[PDB]
Parts: structure tokens; C-alpha cells; sequence
């Protein structure tokens, strides 16, 4: 199960504009699902909508990504979040969001919610993003630690990214403190390195593998882009994996790397594959993801699994 | 009697905490010649500043404050019309530092505009080590940024050591690619190299851990350090070391400022008085530990560390 937000994405270039949707947590599911034939449980996402047209539609393409709708919640009176994207004569990109008030915001405020709750309290693994919780309350965000403790209690397996942006979170004391809480209640984790000294500042990969395990992570995934990946396993296991090389030239706009590479890990790593081949997967996935444009790029330019 | 100079520009800086300023003097081969005429015992090593300043007050406060430092100023030509450059560091409530630069016109950009340039370089030629930035090569105009790239040449052809720092400002630079190949120029006379990761992504582009060796190595560099910050070390010649920096609880962090440049020079000081380039990395992360643990970018001789 994948507990997140997907957004209404606009992309406009020059004059031209055009439509579509986007989000971290719905990367990650979508870019697993596509890897992916079938495991212990193959259901993705765990968002909330609106009835109006735009999240149909997202919802239709979502089933043809081959994942599930069965526990999104729609809210007549909400609507989702939208962002617009702004590509700038040399190429940068600039993000404006608009979800304060979206309907992925109050997926535990719903009244099926405790229903929902036990069923995804049986559930076998569970992803969520550091942007996941910072969307929700904190008494939502009470509710879904809750909820990560009973699946832990029912056997499940949590996973949990540290996508940090400032904007979402209150204060820099407050993400600590709710980082650290669903750390509490995290047994996998995938950290970014940017993001994670961008949140708790520069310290050595020692300090940091300390710091999370500390709160009681199992096996940890450190993502350094460009450079050379570092896991320490379940078992106990450290190593050094690098990502594919890539030249200047081939490397064009995407946005979904990191998220890609979450789940390209994943797709190997519960499919029987080892950590170091893991890695190697996530790598290959996320340097065809950088070299197309979009953050989700077409399955036909896909690595083939 | 060993002599080597520190190529760059010194600018007036001002420190603003709310209504309250103070005034001082900074630069990034301004703070590394200090640290290593700090760290290096006079008759061991004898360092040098080459810039140009006005006939001004301040131009005569920073004169004596580096001879205080025992730093020579044989070569600093001063310019009578010319002013030093100015820059502003903000203070913000969390403790953020923000930096304002005015230093177009400023006199040390016109250092090798000046009749004495060629002169100075023949002196210059014969010196045992020469130690510059990559903001000294973009305040320069490109005749004069040629000039000095010839300068180093002819410093290795009589023996010395040119030793290259990538401190990276974009704004003192017209474009990207003008920096990326005036920094090959630099970085094919140079002997060591001092790599800082963040303005060498910043400039080339994200690229992996064993690349930019790749890169610098087929420059021709010799020996090239790379700095990580908080991270490991990482010193090349296919000899490879990895060098820790010394671990500090976050209380401790107190001013990030010339770090970089506080380790050049440890590191340089260290490596040139006979020691091996693991030592010199440790002797570094030293230096830059306690110049991060105290205020300001030049702290003050009491707190250095023992040799």
C-alpha cells in the first residue's frame, strides 16, 4: 500500500500548456506496479479524491497503470491538489503548488477511514513519503502512526521515503519531531542524502546511520543521485553500489528520479532479488527516467525488467 | 627560505547582527594565505599575498593587519584612483548568512593591468610554490587571466608548484562555459588541486565520485584533494586515500566560513613541511574544525590549534 498524494500537474512550456497528473507517492507506486506482475499483496494506493471529473480520470489511468482503487475515498465538497511546472528559455524548473486544503489531505478524516484502517492494518507492505505525513494533521497524522504500529503488530513490513520540502511542514522542529516518530514506527527506510542533511544538517553517513537506527530501522537505503548508493541491510550487510554513469549530453528534465529509483529497489529487492542487484535496478531505472522528459515516462522507453 | 605566494583579491567586509555593524576584511586567498602563514614557521616557509588595493585607509588597515599577520607584501601593487572591493554579510534570526558583493571595479582586479605586471611576473616565475583560486581567475579580465595561466607555466618550467583551489562563484563569471574552460586552463598548470564538491557539481554538472579524478587526472594535476565538508576527504595520487573529518555535535556548529579555505591551508602547511597527504588531510579537517567551532572567517590566533 502506497498512503499519499497525487496532484492535478500542469506543464507549460512558452505558450503551450497541457494537463496530467503527477506526485512523489503516486511515482513510486505507478513505476513499481509497472515492474511488477504480482507478490504476497499487490495492492498501491491508499489516496484520497474528489468526485469531479479530473480524479476519474486519474483514477482510469491509474487501473491501467494495473493499480488498485479500492480504498480511495472521494469527497463530493473536496477537490485534488494542483501544481503547474514552468520551463524557463534555458530549461530550469519552477514548481507552484496549490493543495492546502486537497482531498489526499483528509483521507483519514473520512468516516470509513477505521474500516479502512483494519484492512490496511492487515496489509503486507506499506510505503509512504516524509511529504505523505507532512500533508496530514497532526491528529491525522496521530492516527496513521497508529495505525503503522498496528500493521507492525499484524506482521507488516513498513517502508518509508524521506521526500523533504520545506513548504509542507510547519517548522524545522516540527518535521524532526514527526520524522522521527514514523522513524519509530518505520522498519525500512529510504533516505536521500540531500534531504536528509537538508532536514537534520551535514553530518557523516555514520552519525546519520546511528541516528535513524537508533530509532529502531531495520535496513536503510541512502540515495546519492549521481553517486554511489549506500545499504545497510536487514542482516546487517554495508555496501557501496554506484549508479550508472551518464553523459552530460543524454541527461534531460525529470522529476521523478529518486521516486523511480524507490521503486525500482523495491521491484527487484521484493522479487527475490538481492540488495546489491536491487540497487542495480533502481540505477538503470532511474538514468532511463533522467534521460526522457516527464516524471512519468512512456512504458514502451521503460527498462525492461 | 622558502617563498610562496597566494594569488586572489581581499575585499572590505562588513558584518550586520540587526542596527549593529562592524568592519573588517575578507577574501577566500586572503583567509588560506593567513592560515597558512599561521600554521608555517617563518624560515620554513615564507608566504606571500599578491593583490592590488587603493592608496586609501582601508587599503592601509588590511596592509597592516597582514604584516601583523606575518604575511610580506613585497608584490601588492596599490592604485591611488582604485578602491578595495566591499562585500556585506547579513545575519538572519535562525542564523542564516547572507552575502552582498560590490567588487566590479575593485582594485586587486586590475593587478595584472599594471605596468609592473610583467615585471612582477618574472619575480614571480622563480617563486617555489604559487597558490590561487578560482575567484582570482574570474575578478580578472581574460588578457590578464592569459597573462597569469602563462605566469604558472613558467613557475613549473623553473621547478614550482602551482596549487589551484575551485572556489566557484557564478556571477564573477560571464557564463558557465567561460568558467568551465578557463578552469582547464588553470587546472593544466596546476599541481595540486583543491576540489570542493559542490562548486565542482556546480559547475560541471552531477557527475560520479570517480569522474571528476577522471577529469582533473587528464588535466594533468598530480595530487587533487577533494573536500566534502562534513563528508570524508578524498586525496588522489593511482594511489587513492579516504580522510576523515573529525565528527562535531550540531551545539558546536557555529560559522561555516572559511573552511574550505581554512583546510587548503592546514592541509597545504601540513603537506609541504615533509608530511604525507593522509596527515596533511588530518591536519586540515583539524584546522577547519576549529575555525568552524569559533565566529567569524579569520578567528583569532588564541584559539588555534598546537602544531
Amino acid at each position: 500500500a502506497v498512503i499519499g498524494e497525487c496532484m492535478i500537474e500542469l506543464s507549460q512550456q512558452g505558450a503551450q500548456l497541457t494537463r496530467g497528473f503527477g506526485g512523489d507517492t503516486l511515482n513510486t507506486a505507478v513505476y513499481l506496479a509497472r515492474q511488477m506482475p504480482e507478490q504476497a499483496l499487490r495492492v498501491h494506493y491508499v489516496t484520497a479524491l474528489g468526485t469531479d471529473s479530473f480524479s476519474g480520470d486519474m483514477l482510469q489511468a491509474w487501473r491501467q497503470e494495473k493499480i488498485e482503487t479500492g480504498l480511495i475515498q472521494q469527497f463530493d465538497n473536496k477537490l485534488p491538489g494542483l501544481y503547474l511546472i514552468e520551463t524557463d528559455a534555458a530549461g530550469e524548473r519552477t514548481f507552484y503548488y496549490w493543495r492546502n486544503d486537497a482531498a489526499a489531505r483528509y483521507w483519514l478524516a473520512g468516516p470509513q477511514a477505521d474500516a479502512l484502517c483494519e484492512r490496511l492494518a492487515q496489509f503486507d507492505y506499506l510505503y509512504l513519503s516524509g511529504i505523505s505525513l507532512a500533508i496530514l494533521a497532526p491528529a491525522d497524522r496521530m492516527k496513521l502512526l497508529a495505525l503503522l504500529r498496528r500493521c507492525r503488530a499484524n506482521g507488516g513490513k513498513v517502508i518509508f521515503d524521506n521526500n523533504y520540502r520545506p513548504r509542507l511542514w510547519q517548522s524545522r522542529e516540527e518535521t524532526q519531531q514527526a520524522y522521527r516518530e514514523v522513524l519509530a514506527c518505520t522498519d525500512i527506510a529510504f533516505l536521500t542524502l540531500d534531504d536528509e542533511e537538508l532536514l537534520w544538517g551535514a553530518q557523516p553517513i555514520e552519525q546519520v546511520v546511528a541516528r535513524t537506527q537508533a530509532l529502531g530501522v531495520g535496513e536503510i537505503v541512502i540515495k546519492r543521485g549521481a553517486h554511489a548508493c549506500l545499504v545497510f541491510s536487514m542482516a546487517g550487510e554495508k555496501l557501496e553500489v554506484p549508479a550508472i554513469a551518464l553523459p552530460p549530453e543524454r541527461i534531460v528534465d525529470t522529476t521523478a528520479a529518486g521516486d523511480s529509483f524507490s521503486a525500482g529497489y523495491l521491484a527487484a529487492r521484493l522479487n527475490g532479488g538481492s540488495a546489491q542487484w536491487a540497487a542495480q535496478r533502481g540505477h538503470l531505472l532511474a538514468a532511463t527516467v533522467i534521460q526522457h522528459r516527464g516524471a512519468i515516462i512512456p512504458a514502451a522507453m521503460m527498462p525492461e525488467a
